[PDB]
């Protein structure tokens, strides 16, 4: 067995010497590659399946089988043993040297009859001899592979057996295919209990049943572009790892959801007293950016509540809501508060400006070009970033200003929580917050009748008759099976003078840190304040006059002053008020 | 990168499969202070030059707001580097 030793490994030996890892519920998938096994005329079984599902595992348990334990006859003492089909290649760089080598393997098993090949990755036997003057690996194998002269096992994923083995059609007769499917929830956590002996000696650790659970069902939920086994294994070996180097030591829930956390960025974490405290108080701590508004408040933080809670739906985006209103009442600085107060601040955001989905055909940046058109590799632009940060906010604004045909892709995403791109790829948005922003139904704010005659008049303040005709173009607009899906539709009343008066602060603060910038001030009196209030309020356009009104009569006058050289680094200014009535004006006054 | 990671390396998932992927994600505005700090001493000694803390937070600065083609670490960066260039060209 020295030329088999040469350029191969003997897995049965291995297993003698308890080299490989138990395997755990493939009772089915062995007996069937045995069956095929014992053949006549082609017993060469090849298991085609997803990577990380335990193709080569199935096969060591083989051995195991073989090495311990019970088989049918003819598989009693079988040595079986690992081509790696890498060393045959090395060193042939004369004319028939690959070809020496594999006819001397081959007749060296079948001169020793108790010899089992195994080809793991089969789709690199096409054509592993060079050009020029050269005999391929598979031409050679396959006279013994159709006379059942060789027994011999692959394994490949589906991919590459139908990307590279259906090329040849008649070497892909040979093989005998036999599917190995992801294992369930309870076979994964009895694989789990399996190796959990192997490491916890291996980490010198101690591992809980409850970790076993948590780490396979965050596993099987959270983690999407890999496969359960593999999922399960990966977080158990890293939460055993962080364990060791942080130093009896053990592994439970919280350490698991703690490092799927760290790893995905999704919060998933135990919840502890302050952060319960801070979502207690998401409120308070929301309204020191916006003013006002306090349902569409309550309903985030109701919704971000629900989600830190765990009685979220985990076949659903966290929330989606609707937010319709009037313009300038703070419909997109809402999002950006939200943004801010989750992750770091408002750069974090995902927003699309829907004024550009003006055609129908403009859907294709949210999916891609489908295959053989041009920009088919780039794939899509709102599931790529999705994909690469599966917690953030997605904001739509001005939803009413895009072809009512985009949004039926939305459909999925809202009741399904997937989108899948033109290459096929399903990206998932169950753990996204969902905003879309609109002013349908506000046109009508500055009315005060209707026509026709009327005795007394409508009792209904401007928000409940706001509301009703939302309400009504919200159904005109949009499909019926659109607005089932929605959580939440939330209407923004208009500013009151408090308000503004409120929001003069924050935009007296913006402007501070403008000045300080520069090594500057601005400090008003109250008066300075009431007056600012006073000039610039008009309940149909919000608070964007008040910006305007600001910067007229503030802006103006310190880059004036700044220019000439009144104000200079290292000074302040105070903003007072003179005059009377209507003819109360400003006065800025220099100060160290 | 995320881009030829998404092109090249995920048309073989056998290989995908065996790496566990980290983010590595743009520092913030004081990270990239510290780095400038970090490294000023380095390219102060290749330039000849002297650099001080307000270039470094005005190059930061300046940098993270007005260019926007590439990522603020190296950006901040080349702006210290040309400045050391063109005071160097001058003797
Ligand atoms: N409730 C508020 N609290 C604080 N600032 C506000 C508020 N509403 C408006 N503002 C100020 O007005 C600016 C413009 O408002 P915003 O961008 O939120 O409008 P919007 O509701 O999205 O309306 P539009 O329909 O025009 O998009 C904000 O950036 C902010 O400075
Ligand atoms: N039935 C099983 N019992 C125990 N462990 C398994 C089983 N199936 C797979 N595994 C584990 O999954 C890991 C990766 O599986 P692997 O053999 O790489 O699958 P593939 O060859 O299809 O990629 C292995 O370390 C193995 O321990
Ligand atoms: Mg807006």
């Amino acid at each position: 067995s020295l030329v088999l030793d040469q350029f191969g490994r003997n897995l049965t030996q291995a297993a003698r010497e308890s080299k490989l890892d138990p395997v755990i519920g493939r009772e089915k998938e062995i007996e069937r590659v045995m069956q095929v096994l014992s053949r006549r005329t082609k017993n060469n079984p090849v298991l085609i399946g997803e990577p990380g599902v335990g193709k080569t595992a199935v096969v060591e348990g083989l051995a195991q089988a073989i090495v311990k334990g019970e088989v049918p006859e003819t598989l009693k003492d079988k040595h079986l043993y690992t081509l790696d089909l890498g060393a045959l290649v090395a060193g042939s760089r004369y004319r028939g040297d690959f070809e020496e080598r594999l006819k001397k393997v081959l007749k060296e098993i079948r001169t020793r009859g108790d010899i089992i090949l195994f080809i793991d990755a089969l789709h690199t036997l096409v054509g592993a001899g060079a050009a020029e003057g050269a005999i391929d690996a598979a031409s050679i194998l396959k006279p013994m592979l159709a006379r059942g002269e060789l027994q011999t096992i692959g394994a490949t994923t589906l991919d590459e057996y139908r990307k590279h083995l259906e090329k040849d059609a008649a070497l892909e007769r040979r093989f005998q295919p036999i599917q190995v499917a992801e294992p369930s929830l309870p076979h994964t956590i009895e694989i789990l209990k399996g190796l959990r002996d192997r490491y916890e000696a291996h980490h010198r650790v101690s591992i809980t049943d409850e970790a076993l659970v948590q780490a396979a069902t965050l596993a099987d939920r959270y983690i999407s572009d890999r496969f359960l086994p593999d999922k399960a294994i990966d977080l158990i070996d890293e939460a055993g790892s962080r364990m060791r180097i942080r130093r009896v030591a053990e592994v439970d829930g919280e350490l698991i959801a703690e490092v799927l956390a760290t790893a995905t960025g999704i919060p998933v974490f135990k919840l502890t007293e302050e952060e319960s405290s801070r979502l207690l108080r998401m409120e308070d701590e929301l309204h020191k950016r916006v003013i006002g508004q306090v349902d569409a408040v309550k309903a985030l933080s109701k919704a971000i509540r629900r989600t830190r809670a765990g009685l979220k739906d985990p076949k659903r985006p966290g929330g989606s809501f609707i937010f319709a209103g009037p313009s300038g009442v703070g419909k997109t600085e809402l999002s950006k508060a939200l943004a801010e107060f989750l992750f770091g601040d408002e750069d974090a955001l995902i927003s699309l400006d829907m004024s550009e989905f003006s055609e129908k055909h403009t859907v294709s940046r949210l999916f891609g070009s489908p295959p053989g058109y041009v920009g088919y590799e780039e794939g899509g632009q709102l599931t790529e970033k999705v994909r690469r940060k599966p917690f953030s906010v997605v904001l739509f604004d001005a939803v009413e200003k895009a072809h009512p045909d985009i949004f039926n892709s939305l459909l999925q995403i809202l009741e399904d929580g997937r989108l899948t791109d033109s290459q096929g790829r399903v990206v998932d948005f169950k753990n996204t917050v969902i905003i879309m922003t609109t002013n349908l139904g506000t046109r009508d704010i500055s009315k005060g009748f209707n026509l026709g005659f009327a005795a007394q008049g409508d009792t209904k303040s401007n928000y409940e008759r706001m509301k009703n005709k939302v309400s009504d173009e919200l159904k005109q607009h949009f499909r019926p099976e659109f607005l089932n899906r929605v959580d939440d539709v939330v209407v923004f009343p208009q500013l009151s003078q408090a308000d503004i008066l409120k929001i003069v602060d924050l935009m007296i603060d913006k402007v501070d840190e403008r000045l300080k910038d520069r090594d500057m001030g601005i400090e008003l009196s109250s008066s300075a304040k009431e007056l600012l209030s006073k000039k610039g309020y008009d309940p149909v356009l919000g608070a964007r006059p008040l910006r305007r009104t600001i910067q007229r009569e503030i802006e103006d006058s310190l880059s004036e002053k700044i220019l000439f050289g009144e104000l200079r680094p290292g000074h302040i200014v105070v903003v007072d008020t003179e005059g009377e009535g209507e003819t109360k004006t400003f006065t800025f006054r220099g100060e160290e």
